[PDB]
């Protein structure tokens, strides 16, 4: 088999607190099935409220449903399958906060 090759991911570069994100775990090749593991800050992510994960063989997307100061910071997809891995790591940065 082949192993997986990551597709880049980034956040927005202009995110505002209340808003929403999406991001999209795939590879551009690599046998399936892949498997994905998504950490922030070296945090099991999905365990943030407003984060959710959809995940299948394929690609796996994070969603923030509301933005919130507590997700700043860098989001780590390690993607794998039988043979061999790969990772991306993308920077969630806050341009405007609540304010009203």
């Amino acid at each position: 088999g082949s192993p997986p090759e990551i597709k880049p991911f980034y956040f927005s570069s202009s995110v505002q607190e209340g808003q929403r994100e999406q991001v999209i775990c795939s590879a551009i090749t690599g046998d399936l099935p892949l498997l994905f593991s998504w950490k922030k800050d070296g945090l099991i992510v999905e365990n943030f409220k407003d984060i959710t994960l959809v995940t299948n063989d394929l690609f796996s997307v994070l969603v923030i449903s509301s933005i919130k100061p507590e997700h700043i910071g860098n989001y780590t997809c390690n993607l794998e399958n039988p043979f061999g891995s790969d990772v991306h790591t993308a920077a969630l940065t806050m341009k405007v906060p609540e304010l009203s």
